[PDB]
DNA sequence: ATAACTTCGTATAGCATATGCTATACGAAGTTA
DNA sequence: ATAACTTCGTATAGCATATGCTATACGAAGTTA
DNA sequence: ATAACTTCGTATAGCATATGCTATACGAAGTTA
DNA sequence: ATAACTTCGTATAGCATATGCTATACGAAGTTA
């Protein structure tokens, strides 16, 4: 019992390298959150007990948060639990029950799974034609960005790991970046992105003015200074905060700045164009296997 | 575990022609692999051991092999296993977890799946234009494979295969794959050049002694490798030696011609089936990049 | 079994709004056919055994209910079960078998999917040519709503939600699903000939009592059979009676307009997205009858 | 053990309804023939051990059988052990492996698993351009059935159940047939076969004469003696190896006699519609869901 | 007596589906004319 | 010696083959207006 | 001092996949003006 | 009485919702040429 499970424990975190950076972010982000409200709570926190767990989701659902997190919030520990030879919170019909009233609570009352506000051609274009006349280091670069973004609907952290080595021209002239690794793909061969002929020139004049090509190795899209002076590297690539804050900008150039209240998804953000992109894709009536090819 | 694993070991040997000569030889090769490191880690290596895998597997990381190679490792050593009594490894959390770390880890070092040079038809051309006029009886045989290879998208072993009355002059007055024309023209040169018309039932291609002799058979199949070879020389002879390094695919290899035809191929007019139907299936560096790119323009 | 069952119903009864009503609905329905079915034939009705089941089962295959009522019986039952620590009698090879032969055996007999009488354009036309100039309240509210349901393919449940406020006239002067126009212009004349526009928050729709006045709310629900009362009327009304027999949709149900739309609607120039993206889907008896045709001729 | 495997044969052999008639065909049939061998070598037939399957076999394969056909019997006694119980005889390295070794033996000498020799669009017109001029009852029908074959491509069976009632026709004239159940589906919905214009006309020649129409619930093919006179009925439908007949004399009428020999596909049989109109369907370069539309 | 079936049994294909075997690459040693 | 190549071994890329039925294929024997 | 990041934590969407809940039909009794 | 309809119950047809991660979203705090 007590000596398999600690020791399942070990392995796993011990081989916590197979598994998302992220998934074990958002691990030890809900144990915290867990683990607190048992502690708040008196309350043995592991191994959870069905009815601990079920006053915690339905104190999470009282707080305000959306049924997606729930289902994090009870994904996790389900997780925590499963592989640890112990048996998951949801393999418990108060567990498994109030999720569903929950979510069908919260659904009957409105609640929606947003989606980020779009960044069509029409947004594109109207962004290219005004930044494209500027000779300023950090507009050379956003534009690049915003152009394989949008061309490529590449996810912004595989935007990050494009390497200049990735970079390949076709015979035609059109740039092609190769991806190996991608949310959905860990490929060894991964798929490659052609460019149009103009995101094509768009990243030729950020890597002249960037000296990204300095190292093949050198990371497509470094970050650049008040200075305007850039940053080529290997070892560190630019925050996906900051291609989240590429769009955020882009966007409040454009619009103007933030609704004053705080709501989610009033300006553009690191999926903007894989979603629009995706649209004026279908809204041009392009097939289906054509589109599924572009997103993967 | 005892006697169950003796019959079930004894079971494998009788009908060892269950499997191919290749997946033994790779089975072979693993264990052999498997028991060194393993003596050299003071470890049993049978009945395998999770921990004790799940190490052999990190060795072979750092060794720099491929995940696919890897994952061949652990495949053949699951193989082994579940034809005897015992469990499999890859059936074990830490073994399974390590599998999950490695293919991961290993594909954010910078791990791309190889190739094969592309034998595109301008490289066919170039190679013609020189062993063209060559009167050497290699040189010719070199010409004609190279011709077929290229002209029937077909793997080198079936290339290897095949015989004389195979070669049929249908339609045209061409020798189902059929030859184009310039290059039925080609096998027919080689082909008297050889005298493998002779007995039939011997094969298109035959060894040439360094005498520059033929050697016509139906007994002795020519070497896969010699075929791979023909395109490698082929290569070095009109780019000089090897690049060296390290690298895998700095020439042409036995499938250059298959990966050359289906590009050019698709390159111009062509539907997809062709692209299939051809080699026998189940090119983004061309311009067919795609839908955004023709919606953007 | 005992604590634990208890226990396990506590919570079903706990977290009762995680299921429909509609659901618990039928499965209080099954439980009262199984429990009576059971007491008669002497055996207990819970924990429920596969034997037992399975005679249950068969009973029903002769009482002559359709596959997918059976289906929903033993689904119900399964739930019950699922929902306590007892097993589930589905996951029996006895209770298993059954359903795979009385699933067959049923499929031999003459047992066809119902369908919904189409509710064409054809026939909506002829209805608007006679409630046309009735002046009738009820009679123009009926016209009305056949013209929603058949203008918006929308579900009838949908079609009681819509208030008055929800209609905007959006473009050309019409009332996301917009009223074609000779539609909207219905709609119109009985929200006026039923002072629903005062109140707003009211229903598009709403009772219309003997005396022929109306009566809008924001508080009660226009009952779905009332609607589908509506289609069945509408089609008493021009063919008389029902025909009676045993056999259903021997007239129009609440959904005869959405189907009624898709036919036409694929039967003239139009893609297949119009006859999936106005319903919320995830025609043979038409002429798009296929390929095979195609090809003969 | 012994209580519960008896049991679980008493439960299924009690429910038999729910396998195929055929299923249980080839299973009796199949422990028929084991059970021989087992005798004929003294052994005891059931429950079969792996070795004695082996040898049975390694046995099947020198009496010249095919792959598939041993297969069958492997695959027979291993449902007659699992659906009792028991572990299957391929849950043996012996037999698992046999089986392999055998497969490989027979396929590198060249066995393959034939089909049905085609009956395309030009041998229907050739065909009917022949008989369509026949007064000759047994001539209407042939026609009628090789051109719902070929048209709906209906595996013959399928056919054979076609009620009369079943029969409907579309605004435009064409004949529909309606079918629920078919090897593939068991449907109360099932699925409707358009008929061409012209072999609609040829199926209506064949009611006529046939007098199917007396009865909704007649068999549209029924039987036909030599006075030319047909044989409605709603309770005994054509022999499917009456159909195959009929596949064997049209083309035996435009081919003459079969080959001395023996072997099998040598005419035109109960599937040469099928894969025939399937072929002629690509080699026209329909749509894929097209065709898979037509043979589902 | 005979066309035209039907029943019957042994042989083998047809259709969904879960799931590791087999082939090619390439340096390199061994083998022959 | 060494060309021209075969046999080996390890690395790595490419493509199937057990499930479990369900149904057709074909001859030979029995059935009936 | 400041542009332009980066790190960090809590909130929530995106992508493959295994798998029973929910809605509509229709005779029929109950309820109101 | 009875129109016009609601509430019920049983039959039967139509359409999703737990898995288990992996990744983005956004503000607030810390970092550096």
């Amino acid at each position: 019992t007590s000596d398999e499970v600690r020791k399942n424990l070990m392995d796993m975190f011990r081989d916590r390298q197979a598994f998302s950076e992220h998934t074990w972010k958002m691990l030890l982000s809900v144990c915290r959150s867990w683990a607190a409200w048992c502690k708040l709570n008196n309350r043995k926190w592991f191994p959870a007990e069905p009815e601990d767990v079920r006053d915690y989701l339905l104190y999470l659902q009282a707080r305000g948060l959306a049924v997606k997190t729930i289902q994090q919030h009870l994904g996790q520990l389900n997780m925590l639990h499963r592989r640890s030879g112990l048996p998951r919170p949801s393999d418990s019909n108060a567990v498994s029950l109030v999720m569903r009233r929950i979510r069908k609570e919260n659904v009957d009352a409105g609640e929606r799974a947003k989606q980020a506000l779009a960044f069509e051609r029409t947004d594109f274009d109207q962004v290219r034609s005004l930044m494209e006349n500027s000779d300023r280091c950090q507009d050379i670069r956003n534009l690049a960005f915003l152009g394989i973004a949008y061309n490529t609907l590449l996810r912004i952290a595989e935007i990050a790991r494009i390497r200049v080595k990735d970079i390949s021209r076709t015979d035609g002239g059109r740039m092609l970046i190769h991806i190996g690794r991608t949310k959905t793909l860990v490929s060894t061969a991964g798929v490659e992105k052609a460019l149009s002929l103009g995101v094509t020139k768009l990243v030729e004049r950020w890597i002249s003015v960037s000296g990204v090509a300095d190292d093949p190795n050198n990371y497509l899209f470094c970050r650049v200074r008040k200075n305007g002076v850039a940053a080529p590297s290997a070892t560190s690539q630019l925050s996906t905060r900051a291609l989240e804050g590429i769009f955020e900008a882009t966007h409040r150039l454009i619009y103007g700045a933030k609704d004053d209240s705080g709501q989610r998804y009033l300006a553009w953000s690191g999926h903007s164009a894989r979603v629009g992109a995706a649209r004026d894709m279908a809204r041009a009536g392009v097939s289906i296997p054509e589109i599924m090819q572009a997103g993967g």
